[PDB]
C-alpha cells in the first residue's frame, strides 16, 4: 500500500509542480492582459474623440466616417468601419452625452483570477485568461458600438503582431496566441453607471448572437462561491481542482467536463464527505469516488439565477455526457490499481494513466505507515 501524497502536491517535482505556472508565465499574462486594456481604452478614448466633434459641431456622415478610417478602428471591415460611423452619427445628444463619459473598465475572472490555472498539457490546449470589460451606463449605449469596439482593439492589436489571431465567441471576443500556447477572453458586461460589492441583478452579459442581446449573468457570483468554499473548506480545494483538471486535460486533448462543474461537485464532495487533507492521495481517492454519482445527478450551478447545471443529469445523457461519465467511472479503478501496484515506478506508471506522464519522480510516492 502506498503513499501519493507527495507526489500530489510536492512544489518542484509533484504534480503541483509541474501544473503551477512561474512568475515568469504568471507576469506574462499580467502582460498582455495589461495590453489588451490599454488598447481598448485607446480605442475608446479615439471613438469619443470623434463624437465629441460631432457634438462640437455638426459634421456629415462622410467626415465622420473619414475620421473612423484614420483611427484603430480602422483594422475593421469596411462594413464594419462604415457601422460605426453610422452609430456614431445617428447618435441622439443624450445617448452622445452618456457615451462620451463612458471609460470602459477591467476584470479578471476564472483560473487566473481564483488560482486554478493549470499548465497546458496536450497540444492544442493553452492556457486561459479571461479578463471582462465593464461598461458603466445608465438603467444605455448601443450594444453593436460596444461590441464593435472592443472588436477593434482586439484585431488592432492582432495586426501588430504575427501568430496572433482574433476569433469572436458568443460570449466573448478572443484573441489566440498559438505559438505562446496562451489565448485571452474578453467578455463585455453592462452595469448600472451610478452604482458604480455591486447588485448582481444589473451586470449584463453581451450576446454577439441571436435574439437576445443582453443576459444576466456576474461572475463575481462564482468567484465569491469560489473562493468562500476555498476558506469554508481549505486550502487543498484549490489543488485538488487543480487535480482533476489536470486530469480532464490528461484523458480528453480537446473536451472533457467543464472546469466549473468539476470544481463545483468537488466542492460538493468535500462538502459531504469526511476526508484528510494532510493526505491528497486519500482525498483524491474519496474524491474519485463520490464524482461518478454528483454528475449522474446533474450538477446544478452555483448560480441559481442558471437555468440550466453545469452537467445534465443521467436521463439526458447524450454521447458526450456517456462518455464523460465512462471516463469518471474509470478513474477510481485507477487510483486503487496505483495505490496497490508492486513497486514504486510501477504505481507511478498507474496513476500516470490517470494524470499523464507529467510527474517523473517515483521517489514522491512512498510506503504507508502502519
Ligand atoms: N454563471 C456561470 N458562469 C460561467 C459558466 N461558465 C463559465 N462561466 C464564467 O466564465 C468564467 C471563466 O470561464 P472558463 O470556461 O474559462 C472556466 P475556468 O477559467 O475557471 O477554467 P480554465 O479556463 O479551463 O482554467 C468563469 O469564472 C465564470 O465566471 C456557467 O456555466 N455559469
Ligand atoms: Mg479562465
Ligand atoms: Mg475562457
Amino acid at each position: 500500500t502506498w503513499n501519493f501524497h507527495q507526489y500530489y502536491t510536492n512544489r518542484n517535482d509533484g504534480l503541483m509542480g509541474k501544473l503551477v505556472l512561474t512568475d515568469e508565465e504568471k507576469n506574462n499574462l499580467k502582460a498582455l492582459r495589461k495590453i489588451i486594456r490599454l488598447r481598448t481604452r485607446d480605442v475608446f478614448e479615439e471613438a469619443k474623440g470623434i463624437a465629441k466633434a460631432v457634438k462640437k459641431s455638426a459634421l456629415t456622415f462622410e467626415i465622420i466616417q473619414e475620421k473612423v478610417s484614420t483611427t484603430q478602428i480602422k483594422h475593421l471591415s469596411d462594413s464594419e468601419q462604415r457601422e460605426v460611423a453610422k452609430l456614431i452619427y445617428e447618435m441622439d445628444d443624450d445617448a452622445r452625452d452618456e457615451f462620451l463619459g463612458l471609460t470602459p473598465r477591467f476584470w479578471t475572472q476564472g483560473s487566473f483570477q481564483y488560482d486554478t490555472l493549470n499548465r497546458p498539457f496536450q497540444p492544442g490546449q493553452e492556457m486561459d485568461i479571461d479578463d471582462g470589460t465593464y461598461m458603466p451606463m445608465p438603467i444605455k449605449i448601443g450594444h453593436s458600438l460596444l461590441i464593435l469596439l472592443v472588436d477593434a482593439s482586439l484585431k488592432s492589436l492582432v495586426a501588430e503582431n504575427h501568430g496572433w489571431k482574433f476569433e469572436a465567441k458568443q460570449t466573448c471576443g478572443r484573441i489566440k496566441i498559438e505559438a505562446e500556447k496562451t489565448h485571452i477572453d474578453v467578455p463585455m458586461y453592462a452595469i448600472p453607471k451610478d452604482e458604480f460589492e455591486l447588485d448582481s441583478e444589473n451586470v449584463n452579459l453581451a450576446l454577439r448572437e441571436g435574439d437576445r442581446k443582453w443576459i444576466n449573468s456576474d461572475p463575481k457570483i462564482v468567484e465569491d462561491w469560489f473562493n468562500d468554499s476555498c476558506i469554508r473548506i481549505g486550502k487543498h480545494l484549490r489543488k485538488v481542482c487543480r487535480f482533476m483538471k489536470a486530469w480532464r486535460d490528461a484523458q480528453w486533448d480537446v473536451g472533457g467536463p467543464s472546469s466549473i462543474s468539476l470544481m463545483a461537485a468537488t466542492v460538493n464532495i468535500l462538502d459531504s464527505v469526511a476526508h484528510d487533507a494532510s493526505d491528497l492521495g486519500e482525498t483524491m481517492k474519496i474524491i474519485a469516488k463520490h464524482l461518478p454519482s454528483e454528475f449522474a445527478r446533474g450538477v446544478e450551478s452555483p448560480d441559481s439565477t442558471d437555468e440550466k447545471p453545469l452537467f445534465p443529469p443521467s436521463y439526458k445523457h447524450g454521447p458526450r455526457e456517456m462518455d464523460i461519465m465512462s471516463k469518471l467511472e474509470r478513474l477510481p479503478e485507477i487510483l486503487s490499481s496505483a495505490e496497490s501496484a508492486d513497486s514504486k515506478s510501477e504505481a507511478l506508471k498507474k496513476i500516470n494513466m490517470a494524470f499523464g506522464n507529467r510527474v517523473t519522480n517515483s521517489e514522491l510516492i512512498v510506503l504507508a505507515k502502519a
